[PDB]
């Protein structure tokens, strides 16, 4: 599944990323937006042996388990498939834990997104 931009900002706004910790819902879009197109399938291999998924493009090392990667740590406790959802109930929940070094974990936001006026991800929106 492919969401469309305010598509996501609803879904995020209505599982409560909204100000999580301080982000306003414009960066959660945004950094979804650069990590995964907004792609719920999205599947990237990296060069440590662990793989990111979903739609926060969460990490096989240190989030997730999906039983093929050394050093797993799996400190969202939650297999790697359930990222790979339509239903962004698992991402969400684990991005919480996530931010709690705030959104630097999220490279493309770090990048792309930080320090741009993020609510233009979400004008718009009904939200
Ligand atoms: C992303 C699923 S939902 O139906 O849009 C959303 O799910 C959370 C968690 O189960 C609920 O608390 C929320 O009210 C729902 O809208
Ligand atoms: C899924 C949101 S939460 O973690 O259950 C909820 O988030 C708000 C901020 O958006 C916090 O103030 C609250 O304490 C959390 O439980
Ligand atoms: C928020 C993670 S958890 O499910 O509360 C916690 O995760 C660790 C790591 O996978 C487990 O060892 C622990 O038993 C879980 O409670
Ligand atoms: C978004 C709902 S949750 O994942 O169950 C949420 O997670 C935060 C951080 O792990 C908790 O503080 C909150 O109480 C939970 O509802």
């Amino acid at each position: 599944k492919v969401f469309g931009r305010c598509e996501l900002a609803a879904a995020m706004k209505r599982h409560g990323l909204d100000n999580y910790r301080g982000y306003s819902l414009g960066n959660w879009v945004c950094a979804a937006k650069f990590e995964s197109n907004f792609n719920t399938q999205a599947t990237n291999r990296n060069t440590d042996g662990s793989t990111d998924y979903g739609i926060l493009q969460i990490n096989s090392r240190w989030w997730c388990n999906d039983g093929r990667t050394p050093g797993s740590r799996n400190l969202c406790n939650i297999p790697c498939s359930a990222l790979l959802s339509s239903d962004i109930t698992a991402s969400v929940n684990c991005a919480k834990k996530i931010v709690s070094n705030g959104m630097n974990a999220w490279v493309a936001w770090r990048n792309r997104c930080k320090g741009t006026d993020v609510q233009a991800w979400i004008r718009g929106c009904r939200l």
